[PDB]
């Protein structure tokens, strides 16, 4: 039997001249960080392994590494948006923004509904489908491979796409600005392979603000210098490649804290997500690697969410995504019974063309994409990105000091960020 591998080589040619050879079925590429997928017999991994000159590192790609997203629609009443609200300075904020809307916030998840109302005119059309023909593992016939294709089949993509852009019945953080959707989701799982590639994309397509609203866990061993690997070496590197050469490009990137509440400096907690006992370690990834904006998530009352990861050298900044403490504490017939969701849940865009009440660092994280967006045009800092962090993390964040290890730098103030030369 076949299986799928992860394979980082050395030379676009000499790959391709190796690729001839042995007749090797690659079914994903990345030409900039030097990164395929093959589909073969463990047998020939291992001997493709021996080919030193040509091949730098191969690993069975992971199969349980990514953490499922939530989309579960557990709706009709359209209440206020708190949480917006609540880093706007009540609307206030709404008059302060720029006049001209230039920055693109591209969103790299599952999709869009493109002609959501509120979503229709800051859509962009270079919006582009990094699913390959015949989805996860081949096992998605219905993934035609179409680049244009970003329809939301999940449901997610269009739930992080309002809080960043909407403009009508609900209003994101950046109105005006348009948004691009990489959609690296068919109807199954994701390749963190194609989540890099959405990232070069996204930076290559000139998106200065890139949103990665999903993460996940994987294993890295750093003592293992081997070609041929147990661990998800491949995967992590090219992530964090990828990160980099946005960073190139004058691109943020901006990631959701994972959404189980540990300490990532518990290692004890961070093994126990992929039940390993082995030699390396478990990382939150994109959230823990270096030059990514990392987004913890806060409730209504200001406090760290139930379900947001923290830690020291993780969070950088908090917004609020909402909790489920209510409805957790009581029970689903009295929290839906009393309308606790309309005051701990996040209102947002549904791929259904309405809207619907969710909680997660995937709702946070936007809100900051968006603050980024605002800022780099407010102040003109296309040539700079790294003043716009540094604008974010010292004028957008309220103090009050919250403990850096669980809030970063602080909660997301968008109010703030947009009045600098108001002193
Ligand atoms: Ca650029
Ligand atoms: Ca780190
Ligand atoms: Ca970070």
């Amino acid at each position: 039997e076949e299986l799928y591998y992860s394979v980082e080589y050395k030379n676009t040619a000499t790959f391709n001249k190796l690729v001839k050879k042995k007749s090797l079925n690659v079914v994903y590429n990345i030409p900039e960080l030097h990164v395929a997928q093959i589909k073969m017999t463990k047998m020939h991994a291992n001997a493709l392994a021996n080919y030193k000159n040509d091949i730098k590192y191969i690993n069975a790609t992971c199969s349980t590494c990514i953490t499922s997203e939530k989309t579960i629609d557990r709706e009709s009443l359209f209440s206020r948006q708190w949480d917006m609200n609540k880093i706007t300075n009540n609307g206030a904020s709404y008059d302060d923004l720029p006049k001209h809307a230039n920055t693109k916030i591209a969103i790299i998840d599952t999709g869009v509904m493109k002609n959501h109302d509120d979503l229709k005119n800051n859509f962009s059309t270079d919006s582009k489908n990094l699913v390959p023909l015949n989805g996860f593992r081949g096992t998605e016939p219905e993934e035609t491979g179409d680049v244009h294709d970003v329809n939301d089949r999940k449901g997610h993509g269009t739930m992080v796409s309002g809080q960043t852009s909407a403009n009508g019945k609900l209003i994101g953080v950046a109105p005006n600005n348009k948004f691009t959707m990489y959609r690296v989701f068919g109807s199954k799982k994701t390749e963190l392979l194609w989540v890099s590639k959405a990232i070069v994309q996204a930076a290559n397509d000139g998106n200065q603000v890139i949103n990665i609203s999903v993460g996940s866990y994987i294993i890295l061993d750093k003592n293992d210098h081997q070609t041929f690997r147990k661990d998800e070496k491949v995967e992590y590197d090219a992530l964090q490649k990828a990160i980099n050469y946005a960073k190139k490009k004058k691109s943020i990137v901006v990631a959701a804290a994972g959404n189980d509440g540990i300490d990532v400096n518990d290692k004890q907690k961070l093994k126990l997500q992929r039940e390993y006992q082995g030699n390396g370690e478990v990382k939150d990834v994109p959230a823990s690697m270096d030059n990514v904006v990392t987004v913890g998530s806060t409730d209504q009352k200001s406090n760290l969410s139930e379900f947001s990861n923290f830690g020291m050298n993780y969070t950088d900044i908090a917004a609020p995504g909402g909790s489920f403490a209510y409805l957790n504490q009581f029970g689903v017939d009295k929290w839906m019974n009393e309308g606790y969701m309309h005051k701990e849940n996040i209102l947002t865009t549904a791929n259904n063309g309405r809207y619907i009440y969710q909680a997660g660092t995937a709702l946070a994280t936007p809100k900051v994409s968006g603050a980024l967006a605002l800022i780099i045009d407010k102040y003109h800092l296309e040539k700079h990105p790294d003043k716009a962090i540094e604008l974010l993390y010292q004028h957008g964040t309220s103090k009050n000091n919250k403990p850096f290890s669980r809030y970063g730098h602080g909660e997301l103030d968008v109010y703030k960020a947009l009045n600098v030369a108001n002193q």
